[PDB]
């Protein structure tokens, strides 16, 4: 019953589909993270001492996560810090905390709590000065295994850096013109980061 | 320079986002399928004789694929037919061919060809009278393993049945009103099936 300016309708549509693009991307990475972490073999070879031979050399948690799945950062963390790091498909000694603005302990504790509900967590992070989607889930074995203490579980972390190419393809997948990191246009904040995504509308 | 009826613009937008919803869903399931099939452990325990204890009892390819990932059908096939079937998270003796309209040999051959390019295949199928997204990828070990003959590789198949609830959630994820299986409205065909998806516009 309220007539609206056409520019206002297109601006609302663009905001709706930018938010949906981010939301669908997060939920999908959450299930992907749970697929890799709710895994008995992952629990054996990554939940205690990190077997980088099994993870990287044998490609059970290796470079394909970057060259195929596009996760610029794959990490295993526990109470002592980063136990395994793969940046751009290569093994690294760099910790998760050094590459993030968010608190690593908060990520560890939150992922352990979500695992109770068979869930992962996600959030936006500042990843080396760039916006990124972070998902994390506890490393635990499946129900056929004897129960473990989720309070001491290691946590698997997948970092999705929103590069200009990724934003260009993601916006195209949702019909949004010139989705980019804001350096007139529409914009929204990635909460928990200083970054804002912008687009034409 | 050409002015257009507002109903025509909304109809074109709705078609764009129904097609994008299906496309993004297919591409995502293709990477998920490749994650499960390009796997040395999967090659050992599913690429030859099917170890249902490893797959289902030990939950390495088990009911979570349905109760979490929503794949109503998970199959392993080879030149002799269906070697492993899980319908709605339960082991089954029903073959993939009996539950499909598409040719099982075509799926096997096509997935073996796509594996050369490290890719999966996808298509729409008639799955027990319902529309469905099928993805398939060859079961092969990772590059650290000695090379195998892709012509004799088993193929992993994930079937995503587009139930009314799934279409309701998928359409909502893309701002489409009343996405459903067509029994005035907009419509498109799922090629390779007798099914058409319909929505309000």
């Amino acid at each position: 019953s309220i007539a609206r300016h056409q520019d206002d309708i297109a601006i609302e549509q663009s905001h709706f589909y930018v938010e949906k693009a981010l939301q669908n991307r997060r939920e999908n990475s959450e299930q992907f993270s749970t697929t890799y972490s709710f895994w008995t073999d992952a629990y054996v070879y990554l939940g205690n001492r990190v077997d980088a031979d099994w993870a990287f050399t044998k490609n059970n948690l290796g470079s394909v996560l970057y060259t195929t799945n596009g996760y610029d950062g794959v990490f295993v963390i526990d109470d002592r810090g980063t136990r395994y790091a793969m940046l751009e498909g290569e093994l690294s000694e760099r910790s998760l905390a050094d590459s993030l603005n968010a608190d690593t302990g908060d990520i560890l504790r939150s992922a352990r709590r979500a695992a109770v509900d068979e869930a992962a967590i996600s959030r936006y992070v500042d990843f080396d000065g760039a916006p990124a989607i972070l998902v994390a889930s506890a490393i635990k074995p499946t129900s056929d295994h004897a129960p473990i203490d989720l309070a001491k579980a290691s946590v698997m972390v997948f970092v999705d850096r929103l590069t200009p190419a990724k934003l260009a393809k993601l916006g195209g997948d949702y019909g949004i013109a010139n989705l980019h990191l804001l350096a007139d246009k529409e914009s929204l904040a990635l909460e928990g980061t200083p970054h804002r995504l912008a687009w034409v509308s």
